[PDB]
């Protein structure tokens, strides 16, 4: 990662936080092309100082993804390491995460919308499983709007997955259980178990979000009871709006191998 002075990042507002994490919008001052000044928004990523044993997970997680360049996947400018600090420099994207423009927009959001995002984050998926790298953490909190939809020009909305974040493999375990069911059972039952079948059963909880407008799947449920979910073995209930409910247990397999390839995904979203 390039390394970002602390002197030409200034701090503006809070955007709440992530797993171990601060958020915020900033500012950074560059050098860019042709040696023009710029004053770029950036998103600001603050590794709690409480948490420093954490510092290796997440920035080499950024890392491993920002070496694989690709449309659908959020751009991180470098890393601030000034002070006491570790903070991820990254695009900001200006519709912010998913979940939160779901719920916002429940009523403008129909099924063609819904199946446009969960091709691109198929897509996505697709790239990262060609080249055999785990992301580890799909919801839709880490689905970045980079464009709205914009019906007037045909224009479809535009979105990108944000970066894995700190491992399950490294997560405190009553962290991964609130996780549930995004994190598979079988990370559950073992958090080595983390594998590309892992970022396969998440996409389908991810599609579930899509389709209930910003609901969190068994947010009812605290953490002993999305235990037993997994015990009993459960699936998700089909949303209201079902166009993609056997896709999300299809994906929501609980045999990891019998999980569908992202290739395989694909031509199935492409036959709605
Ligand atoms: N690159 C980027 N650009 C923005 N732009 C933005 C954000 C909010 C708004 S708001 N509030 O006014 O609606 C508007 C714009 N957000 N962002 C992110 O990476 N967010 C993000 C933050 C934390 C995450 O944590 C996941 C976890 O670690 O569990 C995941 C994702």
């Amino acid at each position: 990662f390039h390394k970002i002075r602390n002197e030409d990042l200034i701090f503006n507002e809070s955007l709440g936080q992530g797993t171990f994490t601060k958020i915020f919008k900033g500012v950074r001052r560059e050098v860019g092309d042709y040696g023009q000044l710029h004053e770029t928004e950036v998103l600001l990523k603050v590794l709690d100082k409480a948490h420093r044993n954490y510092s290796e997970s997440f920035f080499e997680a950024a890392s491993m993804m920002s070496k694989l360049s690709h449309k659908h996947l959020v751009l991180n400018y470098g890393v601030c390491v000034c002070g006491d600090e570790n903070i991820l420099v990254q695009e900001f994207v200006k519709f912010g995460s998913l979940d939160t423009y779901l719920k916002k927009n429940k009523n403008c959001i129909n099924i063609l919308w819904k199946l446009e995002v969960a091709k691109q984050l198929a897509a996505a998926m697709h790239f990262l499983e060609e080249n055999t790298l785990i992301h580890g953490n799909v919801c839709a909190k880490n689905i970045l709007l980079i464009r709205e939809e914009d019906r007037k020009t045909g224009n479809p909305p535009f979105i990108k997955l944000s970066d894995p974040g700190i491992s399950i493999t490294v997560l405190p375990k009553d962290i991964l259980q609130e996780r549930i069911p995004w994190v598979p059972p079988e990370c559950i039952e073992n958090p080595k178990n983390l594998n590309l079948a892992t970022d396969k059963w998440s996409f389908g909880t991810t599609l579930w979000e899509i389709c209930s407008g910003g609901d969190k799947p068994l947010s009812a449920l605290d953490s002993q009871r999305k235990l037993q979910f997994y015990e009993d073995r459960h699936q998700l209930p089909a949303p209201k709006a079902a166009e993609l409910a056997n896709l999300i247990n299809n994906c929501m397999d609980y045999e990891p191998d019998h999980r569908p390839s992202f290739r395989a995904i694909i031509r199935d979203l492409n036959s709605l």
